[PDB]
Order: C-alpha cells, then sequence, then structure tokens
C-alpha cells in the first residue's frame, strides 16, 4: 500500500517560514513525480511545486523568487516544501501527491496518490 504522510504545517505569522514534509512509503515503481498542491478557501485546488525522480524541483505558482522551494531526500523517500515570507493568501490546505510518470505536471487529474492534507494558516499583520 502506498502512503504519503504529511507533516510540518500549522499556524504562522505573516512573514514567517514553514517547511512541509511528505514521506512516501510503499511505492511500487522505479520512477515518480511528487507535487505539492494547495486549496485556499473558496478556491480550486492548484499546483504549487513539482519534482521527480529525474528532474529538479520547479515552482508552478506565481509567487516571488524564494517564496517556495521544493527539494527531496532520496534516502528518506521524502519531499519538502520550504515556504518563506508567507502571506495571508498562502493560507490553504496543502496536499502531497504522487504519480509514476516522471515528467512535471500541474494537473491534479494526473496524480493517483494523495496525502491527507495539511492546514497552513498565515495570520495577518496589524493595520
Amino acid at each position: 500500500q502506498v502512503q504519503l504522510q504529511e507533516s510540518g504545517g500549522g499556524s504562522v505569522e505573516a512573514g514567517g517560514s514553514l517547511r512541509l514534509s511528505c514521506a512516501r512509503s510503499g511505492w511500487p515503481y522505479s520512477t515518480y513525480s511528487m507535487n505539492w498542491f494547495r486549496q485556499a478557501p473558496g478556491k480550486e485546488r492548484e499546483a504549487v511545486a513539482g519534482i521527480s525522480s529525474t528532474m529538479s524541483g520547479i515552482i508552478f505558482a506565481e509567487s516571488k523568487a524564494g517564496q517556495f522551494t521544493i527539494s527531496q531526500d532520496n534516502a528518506k523517500n521524502t519531499v519538502y516544501l520550504q515556504m518563506n515570507n508567507l502571506k495571508p493568501e498562502d493560507t490553504a490546505i496543502y496536499y502531497c501527491a504522487a504519480r509514476r510518470d516522471y515528467s512535471l505536471s500541474s494537473s491534479s487529474d494526473d496524480f493517483d496518490y494523495w496525502g491527507q492534507g495539511t492546514q497552513v494558516t498565515v495570520s495577518s499583520a496589524a493595520a
């Protein structure tokens, strides 16, 4: 059985940082790509970042150079989403997703395996 186990979310102040982790276990294939998706309140689920067994990580979502960084630890079968300079509009449920195809895809329909979803809430600054 495939499991994608997420960790590392929660509440953060505007401007803060978080690193999400997704540990892949039970993977039956010699290849993969892994994505982080997110679903913000009232919005459709959208791709944030992708990485694969052959390609370095890319960020799909318009952000700013350094807002998101995706990486992986191959020995630990774990993919990471480093988030910096977080803003209220980064509040969302973040999802890990996996598929056999090692190209990079932003389409949720291409992914047959999903993590449980991790809430990230970015509070606002006083004004």
